[PDB]
């Protein structure tokens, strides 16, 4: 039912990089995927307007963000464009469209990673904070799959069946054990306003019922 896969060599320096470098302004993960949700966002919008049965799987455009502190998970929820099998496989597995090399090429050259996002790879950064990221999305033209990956070189890729979202992806943080900061109300609105306040969607951070 599991299907494991290498990740491209490049992306796996990439992570590797992101994991073992010494940096410690983490909270730009939570930019870069706001704003790649944002992208999608924008994507199921522009193609809506030509063809509105593509709303069929909800109206609503909007980001949310879910702390849960008992599974000391993170989530980022968006209602976009969603992503098919093959675009799991080629987008988070491969170089595809990023600038990887622009990437590691600056960070030799002066840049920092805090400009990841700059490079079309702010998904990585992820990793800054979680030990595994799970990705489940679900687009138009395809069924529901989840993407996992805890680096170390490989991903897998499954049909996730149970509680089917109408479209869009759900990014699942599983946060390091000293990263928890970020699942703290104060600290998330702190971040959101400092660095994606005029994004063009509802961002909703959901309160903990405990
Ligand atoms: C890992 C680096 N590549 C990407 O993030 C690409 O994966 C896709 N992607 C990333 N996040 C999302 C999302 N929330 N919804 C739809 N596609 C995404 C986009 O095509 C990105 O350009």
């Amino acid at each position: 039912e599991v299907e494991t896969f290498a990740f491209q060599a490049e992306i796996a320096q990439l992570m590797s990089l992101i994991i073992n470098t010494f940096y410690s302004n983490k909270e730009i993960f939570l930019r870069e995927l706001i704003s790649n949700s944002s992208d999608a966002l924008d994507k199921i919008r522009y193609e809506s307007l030509t063809d509105p049965s593509k709303l069929d799987s909800g109206k609503e455009l909007h980001i949310n963000l879910i702390p849960n502190k008992q599974d000391r998970t993170l989530t980022i929820v968006d209602t976009g464009i969603g992503m098919t099998k093959a675009d799991l496989i080629n987008n988070l597995g491969t170089i595809a469209k990023s600038g990887t090399k622009a990437f590691m090429e600056a960070l030799q050259a002066g840049a920092d990673i805090s400009m990841i996002g700059q490079f079309g790879v702010g998904f990585y950064s992820a990793y800054l904070v979680a030990e595994k990221v799970t990705v489940i999305t679900k687009h138009n033209d395809d069924e529901q799959y989840a993407w996992e990956s805890s680096a170390g070189g490989s991903f897998t890729v499954r049909t996730d069946t149970g509680e089917p979202m109408g479209r869009g992806t759900k990014v699942i943080l599983h946060l390091k054990e000293d990263q928890t900061e970020y699942l703290e109300e104060r600290r998330i609105k702190e971040i959101v306003k400092k660095h994606s306040q005029f994004i063009g969607y509802p961002i909703t951070l959901f309160v903990e019922k405990e």
